């Protein structure tokens, strides 16, 4: 019997699993759960702690997904179906995953904790890509990663109600946290020493954690990757929220007005009923939009999150940020007019001028018409690779990098240190087509250092480079700064602006996450639209 | 005895002229020709009066007084601002014509070029040095003619619907001349049916109103617009505003309701007790704008200028326009906080914000800070070099680049032939500071050949470089095309919109207007000020 996998926590006793990486075993517990089961009468509400079990957890495999919808647009395509649930859905999915060195440290090792994107509604830690074995054996941190309900069963929400309070999905990452500083000393791991880190969605969970006093004293750093809590797209009003969920109660036969009658009936409807519908209680047809993310209503948050980053004094924190080089070419074949992963998508000045509404959904013609005049190029206003370029900028800028630069700006500049990259190494492996260039998500197996497992193609620059990014993000874990006693990774500041490029070459130090569009949208388009 | 070269008989009666010297020959000259009954006392702010027949020989023999208007004094004795000034005495007693014609008379009919002054409407003057019409005639053997026309409120008040103030006649008056050349340049050797206008500034815009207006439109066949257009937001003002500054300038000067009353007691007051009270009318603190200018009332202008080029047919119709390389930098010193001809003018960043209102008068808040946005550099926000040049380039892309653009590409569109130039010599006599770059106003001298006069110390190459646009200005008036029957002048047009640099370098063909500046003054801004 190995000791090593055999775990006490404050609920009860676990039984892990030992896995093998090209550098050595590390000691892994799957599926460990962390709250009841969200059933029936819970579905919508809080998270519960986990009562005490008898008996031996079988930590040894990943639990279910949580329910989700499931992506069909390129069916069996590789780069789709790796973000897809790779186990069975169910609503008891309050699970979470600990690696740990083998054998199991027995001083107290930094922890990180990963908290999965998906634009609120999909999502798994068990996905082959957030894969934690190579990181805690590399760098000797401990890794947590949990599951959180997603769609409507973590986000939907009638404000003022206690039957769907709403982000029930950040009270379940919350709780998880809670969890690891209570039991992650079981396993080596030093609660002291937290460091969150997550992308997309997962990026803006982790900013909402800084932006939430109960969350703050959980953690002690934050990696926001391709992500931030103030996107257009993280967060929604309380009167659109009521909306959204009024609306889905209608698409799926229950009435109306009254909260209580209103979710008692969506709590009769299989799981599966409520994600058929997720989709359609969208304002319009847009790309970069998810039906039920965190509400504004006062609680969780109080204030939005760019009134939080506005008014906070971030003295003593460390943050790392960054974006991919092609943020928005991943989101276009989902309903941009004239695009495709299987052609050049050279869309012509009308397509472009029609996926301005689609990528910037829900603001006046007048504000339409400032994005198109800052994305045309008045010397080839009608030039097809450049509306291609261009729109993938709209959407990128409007969604992940001018938030990340805001955030950035603002935590700089009220005393948090900061690091920026943006990250441009394309992987030889990658199944999306060249046009989209280094897309959103497509760093993230790189941190993860994925390109080690032997059984996979990278090359050898490139499980060379992973290295490389798997000790800046555990430096920084570590001690709040990635460099090492190499060029020099200086902070990011609001003058400056300075950042790094991440890729096969060494560091090349630059000025300015797209200073001049950013400006657009952080400065000037908001004074658009309230007058 | 008389030498018959230098006697002519027009209508009115018999001429005589003088034979100027010039350094490539003889060129005969008949300056201060009456071309109307003299516009005082009761005729001040009336239309023009066609010049009564005259017994005997009226001596045409020097340049006539300048018409009444505000002397600068910003710089008092400096040649770059005295050179602009009246060199001869101030009257009311001012609608005389000028006319250049090779020694001896020409044989044949001879194309006429027509020079228009410009000076904002407020100032200018047909004798100024600078528009010495010798060299023009002997270099090319054309005919020039330049009139005056009343500025500042005697030739643009305006109380619109009045009889006694009904605005615009300082535009009647170049009309009246412009039917003048109709009629009696034949009798010089000119060519009636090959009129060619040209005008800078305020005379460009003269030039491309006389375009707008069919009554003005049959009396000539081509045009050039120097650093000016019709369309500028300087150019012209509407009903309403007009009336507020002429009551203005009454109430200020005394006077008095009926507007016969309030023109009445504004005729008996001395001509420099009005030019003392001009600035005084404009609504705020401003650089670029002019308080008299023509008023869009459905007369002269049935519509805007902007909306008659957009519905205009302009088939059979050939137009060269152009700008200097730096319109902006020659008007900041008139009242842009920081700004001097006396330093480099290296601005603060508060001072840049402070001058966008100055320069961009009378818009939004809103507008304002979209000016800001775009004349920004985001990676440089305060650097007092950039915040000088982006300064300049707001009031010059404003006011003189932008409406240009916009006029030749719309007349271009709808079936006139364009050509467009930037002019980019800064002359080795240039008194201005460096800062200024290539100052609106600064073609001027070349384009009539003054670097020829021997009394002036031009370098050799600036003489070839005069002569070579003398070429291109008279080669436009002959053919309506400035190429030679050799680098070549390509058209412009609204896709290509190709221009050449005019130094002393070979033609150089470039692409855009500020194209991505000017989509911004010329298409969004007027949606923003819409809504
Ligand atoms: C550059 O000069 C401007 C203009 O000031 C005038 O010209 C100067 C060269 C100098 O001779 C001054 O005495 C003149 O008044 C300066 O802007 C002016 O600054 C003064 C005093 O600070 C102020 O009273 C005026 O209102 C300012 N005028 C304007 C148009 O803003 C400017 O400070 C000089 N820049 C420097 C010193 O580099
Ligand atoms: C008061 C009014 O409507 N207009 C009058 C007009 O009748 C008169 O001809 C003119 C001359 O005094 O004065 C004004
Ligand atoms: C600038 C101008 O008008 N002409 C002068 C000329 O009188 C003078 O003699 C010369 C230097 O000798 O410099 C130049």
């Amino acid at each position: 019997e190995d000791a090593e996998l055999l775990v006490t926590v404050r609920g009860g006793r676990l039984r892990g699993i030992r896995l093998k990486t090209p550098g050595g075993p590390v000691s892994a517990f799957l599926g460990i759960p962390f709250a009841e089961p969200p059933m029936g009468p819970r579905r919508f509400l809080p998270p519960e702690p986990k009562q005490p079990w008898s008996g031996v957890v079988d930590a040894t495999t990943f639990q279910s997904v949580c329910y989700q919808y499931v992506d069909t647009l390129y069916p069996g395509f590789e780069g789709t179906e790796m973000w897809n649930p790779n186990r069975e859905l169910s609503e008891d999915c309050l699970y979470l995953n600990v690696w740990t060195p083998y054998p199991r440290p027995t001083s107290p090792t930094p922890v990180l904790v990963w908290i999965y994107g998906g634009g609120f509604y999909s999502g798994a830690s068990s996905l082959d890509v957030y894969d934690g074995r190579f990181l805690v054996q590399a760098e000797r941190t401990v890794l947590v990663s949990m599951n959180y309900r997603v769609g409507a069963f973590g986000f939907l929400a009638l404000p003022g109600s206690r039957e769907a309070p709403g982000n029930v999905g950040l009270l379940d990452q919350r709780l998880a946290l809670q969890w690891v500083q209570e039991n992650v000393a079981a396993f080596g791991g030093d609660p002291t020493s937290v460091t969150l880190f997550g992308e997309s969605a997962g990026a803006a969970s982790v900013g909402m954690h800084l932006l939430s006093p109960p969350s703050r004293g959980l953690f002690h750093r934050a990696v926001l990757q391709s992500g931030a809590p103030n996107g257009p797209w993280a967060t929604v009003g309380m009167g659109e929220a009521r909306r959204r969920a009024t609306q889905l109660a209608h698409l799926v036969g229950c009435p109306p007005g009254n909260d209580t009658e209103l979710v008692a009936c969506l709590r009769t409807r299989p799981a599966q009923v409520l994600v058929n519908h997720e989709w359609h209680v969208l304002p319009q047809e847009s790309v970069f939009r998810f039906s039920f993310v965190p509400v504004v209503d006062g609680d969780f948050l109080s204030d939005t999150p760019e009134a939080l980053i506005n008014a906070g004094d971030f003295h003593g924190l460390q943050v790392l940020v960054g974006v991919v080089k092609d943020e928005g070419s991943y989101f276009l074949v989902y309903g941009a007019p004239g695009f495709s992963k299987d052609n050049e998508s050279l869309i012509s000045r009308a397509e472009f001028l029609a996926g301005v509404r689609v990528g910037v959904p829900q603001v006046s013609d007048l504000a339409a018409e400032a994005v198109v005049l800052h994305y045309t190029d008045w010397l080839h206003p009608e030039d097809p690779a450049r509306l291609r370029e261009a729109l993938s900028d709209v959407v990128g800028d409007h969604n992940v990098v001018c938030p990340v630069a805001q955030l950035a700006g603002r935590l700089a500049a009220q005393g948090a240190r900061v690091y920026a990259y943006v990250f441009e190494h394309r992987a030889s492996t990658l199944s999306w087509p060249l046009w989209m260039g280094v897309p959103h998500g497509y760093e993230i197996e790189f941190i993860f250092g994925i390109p080690l497992d032997p059984s996979r193609n990278y090359t050898a620059e490139e499980k060379i480079f992973a290295q490389r990014l798997m000790r800046y993000w555990a430096n920084f874990a570590r001690t709040g700064d990635p460099n090492e006693p190499a060029p020099q990774w200086p902070p990011y500041t609001a003058g400056a602006q300075q950042y790094v490029s991440l890729d096969l070459r060494p560091l090349e130090v630059r000025r300015g996450l797209r200073a001049q569009a950013c400006a657009f949208w952080n400065r000037f388009l908001p004074k658009l639209l309230s007058a």
